């Protein structure tokens, strides 16, 4: 006995409005136009639904997602129809519904208490479980942004997760102890990507811009594109003039323009501060304030 076994994918063909309400009102915006708000005619429950033109591309996204959705962290399907509409053949597909709105809406909306390195920390966790479970079962997300990390609910316990699967993508014996992973097939510098990511949406946690902004006009948007080409950044006071040298050292190592020199998933959950969620200083960051300065 003991066989964790999941279950397979199903394409329902059924109408989907046979077995849900669908709203006009829009949960987020793609390429693939409107995610949409609906209702379990059943249950009741509120759940996004994409929908997606019927392709091989679309197909795979699908696939990756329903593979992932295994994940704690990372927004979970929970089921899939093929239709019709307008004589062109669509999936629709039906995730789990994060009424929190985007991670930084939610930061930015305190401004009555303060955000704390530990917070941080422990958001920067979850995201990495997320990329952890990804690229262990040899996917890359490959669109690992701010406005793809959502809070299941405004309660502050709110668990952050993952969405968007547009870009994601496959990285794909007996004397086997002592074989380096470069004899175990090709796949080149693909997830190193979804780390840059992390090193980004690590920066802007800490203190509420970009390390790459832009200025607009000329070697401020083109020159913006070859700042990123350099890698050149600073850690400009007053805001992290107060910040673990430790903390700087680990955004260092994520920010690497050469992708081979940038830090693995693995290094990433071992080091000390995602590992030590719990014991970080308990420090104020400016964050939520800085983030308030914009349109
Ligand atoms: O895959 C996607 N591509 C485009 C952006 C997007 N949003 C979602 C999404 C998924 C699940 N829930 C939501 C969502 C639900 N409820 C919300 C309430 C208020 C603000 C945003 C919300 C987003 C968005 C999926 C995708």
């Amino acid at each position: 006995p003991q066989f964790h076994v999941k279950s397979g994918l199903q394409i329902k063909k059924n109408a989907i409005i046979d077995d849900y309400k669908v709203t006009s009102q829009v949960l987020g915006l793609g390429i693939n136009g409107k995610v949409l708000q609906i209702f379990n005619k059943r249950t009741q429950e509120k759940f996004a639904l994409k929908m997606l033109q019927d392709c091989p591309k679309a197909r795979r996204e699908v696939e990756l997602h329903w593979r992932a959705s295994q994940c704690p962290h990372i927004v979970r399907i929970v089921d899939v129809y093929e239709n019709l509409y307008a004589g062109r053949k669509c999936l629709l597909i039906v995730m789990e519904c994060l009424d929190g709105g985007e991670l930084f809406s939610r930061i930015q909306d305190r401004g009555d208490q303060a955000f704390t390195e530990r917070e941080a920390s422990e958001i920067m966790k979850s995201i990495g479980e997320a990329i952890q479970y990804l690229h262990s079962i040899n996917i890359a997300h490959r669109d690992v942004k701010p406005e793809n990390l959502l809070y299941t609910s405004k309660r502050p316990n709110a668990i952050l997760k993952l969405t968007d699967f547009g870009f994601a993508k496959e990285t794909t014996c007996y004397t086997p102890y002592y074989v380096a992973p470069e004899v175990l097939g090709p796949e080149k510098y693909d997830k190193s990507c979804d780390m840059w990511s992390l090193g980004v949406i690590m920066y802007i946690l800490l203190c509420g811009y970009p390390p790459f902004y832009s200025n607009h006009g000329l070697a401020i948007s083109p020159g913006m594109k070859t700042r990123i080409r350099m890698g050149q950044y600073e850690f400009p006071n007053p805001e992290w003039s107060e910040v673990s040298e430790e903390v700087k050292m680990l955004i260092r190592n994520l920010l690497k323009t050469e992708p081979t020199q940038r830090m693995t998933i693995t290094e990433f959950m071992n080091h000390p501060w995602i590992m030590q969620s719990t014991k970080v200083p308990q420090t104020p960051l400016h964050t939520s304030r800085v983030l308030k300065e914009d349109k």
